[PDB]
This record gives C-alpha cells, sequence and structure tokens, in this order.
C-alpha cells in the first residue's frame, strides 16, 4: 500500500513498442541518456558518435572522469550488433538508486541493425550476470558494480506497460506495481536469466510435450527481446493449438509467422476469439509448480498506426528460435517481474497495468503438483 520507493515509480518511458528505457547520467559534467533496459545481456553500453538515429551520445572528450580501458568491445544480439572501446566512468540513474559508482561503459561507435529509428533511446543496459558479458566474464557488468560498490540491495524488479512506460525498482519492490501474490521459480544459473518450464496450456488445454523440449538449449527472461519465442517444435505446436483454438475466423499463415498483419476497425479487435496462454514454472517447493497465463492482448502487438487512423493492426509477437525459449516483453508485460538476485529467483505477479479487458485477465496461479520438474532441464 505504501511507497518508499515512489521516486522509481514511472521512471521507464518507450516509444510505442519500440525498448523500455531509463535515463541514466553519466560522467563529469553530468551527461544524460535514454538506456535500454535488457535484461537478456550483460553489457553496459552508450551511443558514443552521432548516428541518424540517435538525437544525443556520449562524449567523453568532455568527461573528466572518463577512463580508457585501452582496449576494445564487439557485442552480437539476436538482433543487431555494435562495436566499441572499454573505459569508466561516474554514473548515476537520477529516478533510480540515489548513489553514483564507478562503472565499466562501452563507447559505441559504429552499429549495425542496433539502434531504432524513433525509439528515443540512445544505449543499453544489460542486467544479465558476467558469465555473458564480452569481452569475457571479468568485464564486470553494471548491476555488480552497484552492489559491490553500495548497500543497495541485490535486487531489481521491472514493470512493464504496454500499449509506453513502467517502472524498475532498484534495491526493493514496490507493492502498488501489482496485485495479488508474487511466486517464485528458481535462477537455474547464474549466466541468463534462466528458468525452467514444466507445463504449457492453451486455454486450458495442456499441449502435451515432453517438458524438455520447453527448455530444450535453455528457458529465459529477456526483457531487451520484444517476443515469446519458442523452440522450433514447441513454437509449431503452439500455433496448431491457438489456429485451433480461434477457428472463428481463419487467417492467412503468414500472419502466424508474423509475416503478415491483420488491422481491425479502431475499438472493434474480437480480443474474445483468441485463446490465453499459460506457462507453468518449478516452483520453490518440491514437486511445486505455478502458471503465469497471458492475454492475446499481450501476444498481439500493435503496428505503429500509419497516421491516427480508424485501423488497428496487429502482429502475432509468438516466434521460433533456435537458442531455447526466451520469455520476452510479450510475457513480462503481463506482470510485476522481480529480479531476485540475493535469493536466486524470480517472482512474478499480476501487474497493475497490465493491458486486459472486462472479460479476462492476465494471471498467476498456484499451487500445483508437478512430479520430475529437475528432468526438464538442458543438461
Ligand atoms: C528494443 C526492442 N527489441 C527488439 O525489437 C528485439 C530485440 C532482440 C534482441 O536480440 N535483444 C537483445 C538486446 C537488443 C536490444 C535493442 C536492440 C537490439 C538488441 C537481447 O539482449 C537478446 N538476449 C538474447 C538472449 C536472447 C531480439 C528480437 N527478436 C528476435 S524478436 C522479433 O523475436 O522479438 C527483437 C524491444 C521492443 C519492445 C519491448 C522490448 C524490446
Amino acid at each position: 500500500r505504501r511507497g518508499s520507493f515512489v521516486e522509481m515509480v514511472d521512471n521507464l518511458r518507450g516509444k510505442s513498442g519500440q525498448g523500455y528505457y531509463v535515463e541514466m547520467t553519466v560522467g563529469s559534467p553530468p551527461q544524460t541518456l535514454n538506456i535500454l533496459v535488457d535484461t537478456g545481456s550483460s553489457n553496459f553500453a552508450v551511443g558514443a558518435a552521432p548516428h541518424p538515429f540517435l538525437h544525443r551520445y556520449y562524449q567523453r572528450q568532455l568527461s573528466s572522469t572518463y577512463r580508457d580501458l585501452r582496449k576494445g568491445v564487439y557485442v552480437p544480439y539476436t538482433q543487431g550488433a555494435w562495436a566499441g572501446e572499454l573505459g569508466t566512468d561516474l554514473v548515476s540513474i537520477p529516478h533510480g538508486p540515489n548513489v553514483t559508482v564507478r562503472a565499466n561503459i562501452a563507447a559505441i561507435t559504429e552499429s549495425d541493425k542496433f539502434f531504432i529509428n524513433g525509439s528515443n533511446w540512445e544505449g543499453i543496459l544489460g542486467l544479465a550476470y558476467a558469465e555473458i558479458a564480452r569481452p569475457d566474464d571479468s568485464l564486470e557488468p553494471f548491476f555488480d558494480s552497484l552492489v559491490k560498490q553500495t548497500h543497495v540491495p541485490n535486487l531489481f524488479s521491472l514493470q512493464l506497460c504496454g500499449a509506453v512506460g513502467g517502472s524498475m525498482i532498484i534495491g526493493g519492490i514496490d507493492h502498488s506495481l501489482y496485485t495479488g501474490s508474487l511466486w517464485y521459480t528458481p535462477i537455474r544459473r547464474e549466466w541468463y536469466y534462466e528458468v525452467i518450464i514444466v507445463r504449457v496450456e492453451i486455454n486450458g488445454q495442456d499441449l502435451k510435450m515432453d517438458c524438455k523440449e520447453y527448455n530444450y538449449d535453455k528457458s529465459i527472461v529477456d526483457s531487451g527481446t520484444t517476443n515469446l519465442r519458442l523452440p522450433k517444435k514447441v513454437f509449431e505446436a503452439a500455433v496448431k493449438s491457438i489456429k485451433a483454438a480461434s477457428s472463428t475466423e481463419k487467417f492467412p499463415d503468414g500472419f502466424w509467422l508474423g509475416e503478415q498483419l491483420v488491422c481491425w476497425q479502431a475499438g472493434t479487435t474480437p480480443w474474445n476469439i483468441f485463446p490465453v496462454i499459460s506457462l507453468y514454472l518449478m516452483g520453490e517447493v518440491t514437486n511445486q509448480s505455478f502458471r503465469i497465463t497471458i492475454l492475446p492482448q499481450q501476444y498481439l502487438r500493435p503496428v505503429e498506426d500509419v497516421a491516427t487512423s480508424q485501423d488497428d493492426c496487429y502482429k502475432f509477437a509468438i516466434s521460433q528460435s533456435s537458442t531455447g525459449t526466451v520469455m520476452g516483453a510479450v510475457i513480462m508485460e503481463g506482470f510485476y517481474v522481480v529480479f531476485d538476485r540475493a535469493r536466486k529467483r524470480i517472482g512474478f505477479a499480476v501487474s497493475a497495468c497490465h493491458v486486459h479487458d472486462e472479460f479476462r485477465t492476465a494471471a498467476v496461479e498456484g499451487p500445483f503438483v508437478t512430479l520430475d520438474m529437475e528432468d526438464c532441464g538442458y543438461n
């Protein structure tokens, strides 16, 4: 009910589905930039040279506290890549914790399909662990520096509100950002925020696949990835079930592949014809699990309107992956997600801002009895 972390509420913004960003100030004197919050990587990097899609960038020569590490860095993502130069400088988050730390910072001088036109962000904050940092795990990630240099608790939480804003509470949890209880799943290993999915249902119907398939390779929580990405075999079965569940209206095959869009007269989108999707996650007690359920409002994403027209176009945001399951924004937008690094667990609760209608709502329910969950993980 109360809120000691009130100043961190609503500290995230977004340019209509182009990424959620927080303001970060680097150097001396102060240089504030919009930084994308990414739990799917571990490097803190900022544009440091002009670029057509950047309104501003980091000017190292103007920062008296900047220290060049004399080493380059290259970071390739599922989408895009950039090259830069490593260094360290003072960093603070205006609408985040009341501290200032010296952190590693990669100055991006060149990039390919990384920055997004009109997104309004100029850098990225990799919140994952050192194991996946580039060039190697010796480059301490921003959050590791924050925790080592200050007394800020080793935990952060994200409330991503879709359609653009949200909140990144650093060092704690804010109760006004969620309703109901928080359910926790173990962080299986500290590299990506890896978790274990034990069951999948479409409108209450079990997909009936060996749970090993759901985590083949791995399953992670990634705020830097837009879609809910599933391994090939899982994607195919999911689409077949979703199509069967939404048979009231037929769509072209390309729609389910994200190649085609479907638009409806403003305010006439028949959400009711689309099914809800439930992912069951391993719990904190033996043989116990819980489930998170999303609505079509989460997996059917709006596409930048033509020009304030009377047509709402949507893209099916569930796609395939060859590197495991990626629970991106499609999943996160329906919940308040707690990255409890201190206790190696991730909590989920219904978000106070998730988009829904008068008939159905996103949900987090439990507990359920699921046996042999340990075997679901890939070795
Ligand atoms: C920013 C934007 N992301 C995107 O548009 C977007 C970004 C990525 C992507 O590679 N994200 C990067 C960081 C990263 C961040 C910004 C730019 C480049 C790379 C992230 O570290 C990857 N984590 C890897 C472990 C999976 C991947 C995809 N997909 C493949 S998809 C189409 O299936 O969703 C889309 C977005 C939009 C709305 C909500 C959240 C994110």
